[PDB]
């Protein structure tokens, strides 16, 4: 042991379908991240359950495919008046309702607050090794959409700190409060900067 | 397919004997197979309702390696494109019947439907899952009737001025999405082999 150290200098499969998502991650993790991430498209179910338990189940199924170290990502958009929903089901709700409809879903609630959540889940592919989760959250409010509508649910999410939606914000300012950047910082810190 | 299950055990994935009893009564005396209740651990998948039921059935087949029957229920708000749909369990838990109704406050359309899907496989790997569905159209309302009855207090079926929760059992049965689904399953086997 440790788990982190067992992975230094090793390939970790990052589940994704395109090289630019790998590049984003690799840059954020920085040059002292002491493992080799390799992108591969692995066919995984999508699960219902609480965010952590979905993340864990998806990473376990990835281990059954890969049988070696693997890294998966999941992102939730959680409305506080709805008890954290749509949460992990946000894709479906964005698809059916659009940004404008995501906001409209809150018309009956005075509390417009929300948070964006990214979870990365990592496993060595075992012994006997529990999945480890790395999370990032950003608080904000659901608003009538602003900004370019191509950017998923970003038009309807205004992060605390700002008067701009994620869609309106320039990428370098979104990065500074991003839920995904925050999750990846937890992953980076887990491994430390002393091994590479 | 049906012809091949006549006379044979089909596992019905459930946790209680009472749930098996309701289904066996609805299907009637000439249903030609023997339903056996078994609690089989199955994941809860995301997707369109048919996808989820097929994926669930296929996992049940992976585990039972023989005939199996699974059930799934959705509550589908038309203003929301049919959501919460297969995610109704979570919406109910967080929001309760009152908050389910409050979810539609910004939408003029309150119409909805209840969906029940039963999924059957023989267990043979080459044979595809068959679905049997029933739907009940209605509206989402401020809840009325006994709060213990799941999401029933907020669903008023078309043809009645009462919610599911308010309705006497016999009356609910007359329009029930679940009865409708089981009729299609009954019809698949037919009433000639028993």
């Amino acid at each position: 042991g440790s788990m982190a150290a067992s992975l230094v200098g090793k390939k970790i499969v990052f589940v994704t379908g395109n090289a630019k998502k790998l590049e984003e991650v690799v840059q954020i993790l920085g040059d002292k991240f002491p493992c080799t991430l390799v992108a591969q498209k692995i066919d995984l179910p999508e699960y219902q359950g609480e965010p952590d338990e979905i993340s864990i189940q998806k990473c376990q199924e990835a281990v059954r495919q890969v049988q070696g170290p693997v890294l998966v990502e999941d992102t939730c958009l959680c409305f506080n008046a709805l008890g954290g929903l749509p949460g992990p089901y946000i894709k479906w709700f964005l698809e059916k309702l659009k940004p404008e409809g995501l906001h409209q879903l809150l018309a009956g609630f005075e509390d417009k607050s929300a948070y964006a959540l990214c979870t990365f889940a990592l496993s060595t592919g075992d012994p006997s090794q529990p999945v480890r989760l790395f999370r990032g959250r950003t608080s904000g409010r659901i608003v009538a959409p602003r900004g370019c509508q191509d950017f998923g649910w970003d038009p309807c999410f205004q992060p605390d700190g700002y008067e701009q939606t994620y869609a309106e914000m320039p990428k370098a300012e979104k990065n500074a409060v991003s839920h995904r950047f925050r999750a990846l910082l937890e992953l980076q810190e887990y491994f430390g900067s002393l091994a590479a």
